[PDB]
């Protein structure tokens, strides 16, 4: 099944998932000179104070942790986005050296990871039927780069040896994901996909351009979990990202000047 390996890796999805190479596929790079200011855009609102985290996941491609998406409780607003996105989980995608990580990337420059909190469009009554949706799914996306720590993420980094493996989990409550926001919530926005399969094209992105700076111990935790299942061959859990496609018929838009 797909993976991020030589034999079943990115270039390889579109075998299982034709909408691999679709019209509006998910990451891009973004060139910020292109980019175009648009006023109309809204401040973004960001309401998680109310979050309630439940459970860490390594599902075989990245750790989730999981929220109670029941009610409307930690959600996304505003921005390009017409109505209420609730957030379900979010998750990083990261690399093997600090030089590459990031699935989306900023003038051809490569983060050394990047977090993606993901939501779904309240009007869908679930997740399930939002993806199915092209405005189904609303994913904040955080650049991070290696430098001081983030304190906020210290946390899930001190979980994560209990998760090594695909399949385990373990409960996570009370973790406030404002602790994960950088300073500035000045973004851009484009219309987009998942960055695994099925690779469905129900995603705003809404990607903020100030990274989070987070430390190399913590980053190596990341580095430390494992693809493969306890009990099997030992695969690390590094380059997890899929690579810029092709921008297509799209526009990227900035929220700021
Ligand atoms: C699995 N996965 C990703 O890796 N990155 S993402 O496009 O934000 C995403 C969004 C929704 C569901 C799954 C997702
Ligand atoms: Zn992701």
């Amino acid at each position: 099944h797909w993976g991020y390996g030589k034999h079943n890796g990115p270039e390889h999805w579109h075998k299982d998932f034709p909408i691999a190479k679709g019209e509006r596929q998910s990451p891009v790079d973004i060139d910020t000179h292109t980019a175009k200011y648009d006023p109309s855009l809204k401040p973004l609102s960001v309401s998680y104070d109310q979050a309630t985290s439940l459970r860490i996941l390594n599902n075989g491609h990245a750790f989730n942790v999981e929220f109670d998406d029941s009610q409307d409780k930690a959600v996304l607003k505003g921005g390009p986005l017409d109505g209420t996105y609730r957030l379900i989980q979010f998750h990083f995608h990261w690399g093997s050296l600090d030089g590459q990580g990031s699935e989306h990337t900023v003038d051809k420059k490569k983060y050394a990871a990047e977090l993606h909190l993901v939501h779904w469009n309240t009007k869908y009554g679930d997740f399930g039927k939002a993806v199915q949706q092209p405005d189904g799914l609303a994913v904040l996306g955080i650049f991070l780069k290696v430098g001081s720590a983030k304190p906020g993420l210290q946390k899930v980094v001190d979980v994560l040896d209990s998760i090594k493996t695909k399949g385990k989990s373990a409960d996570f409550t009370n973790f406030d994901p404002r602790g994960l926001l950088p300073e500035s919530l000045d973004y851009w926005t484009y219309p987009g996909s998942l960055t695994t399969p099925p690779l469905l094209e129900c995603v705003t992105w809404i990607v903020l351009k100030e990274p989070i700076s987070v430390s190399s111990e913590q980053v190596l935790k990341f580095r430390k979990l494992n693809f493969n299942g306890e009990g099997e061959p030992e695969e690390l859990m590094v380059d997890n990202w899929r690579p810029a496609q092709p921008l297509k018929n799209r526009q990227i838009k900035a929220s700021f000047k």
